[PDB]
């Protein structure tokens, strides 16, 4: 049932939250499905760097809101990032450099597509998961 729809990148913040246009008003976007691990707070800088280069480098910029809560407590749009169609919430799993998260407000849809990625991250002990 999720879409995609057009927006245009104001500035990359950090590792998961982008500042876009969306639909002519500006907006601060979080990243669903991906957070760090308490106290492997490092890969803040490789965190934020990957994201930055992702979206400053893409021709398009598509937001996905999933089927439940769009915004989070702090206002903060809650959405699947794609660039040029490659899922930036993806690539940071996929790379090692975020955790897949607890479910927020029924926002579940890529959780198991995440999940998979965390898997093959975790197999080749990529960044978080490097320690064992």
């Amino acid at each position: 049932k999720l879409h995609k729809e057009p927006a245009t990148l104001i500035k990359a913040i950090d590792g998961d939250t982008v500042k876009l246009m969306y639909k002519g008003q500006p907006m601060t976007f979080r990243l669903l499905l991906v957070d760090t691990p308490e106290f492997n707070e490092k890969y803040g800088p490789e965190a934020s760097a990957f994201t930055k280069k992702m979206v400053e480098n893409a021709k398009k910029i598509e937001v996905e809101f999933d089927k439940g809560q769009r915004t989070d407590k702090y206002g903060r749009g809650l959405a699947y990032i794609y660039a040029d169609g490659k899922m930036v919430n993806e690539a940071l799993v996929r790379q090692g450099l975020r955790k897949v998260a607890y479910v927020y407000k029924g926002n579940n849809t890529h959780e198991q597509l995440l999940r998979k990625a965390e898997a093959q991250a975790k197999k080749e002990k990529l960044n978080i998961w490097s320690e064992d």
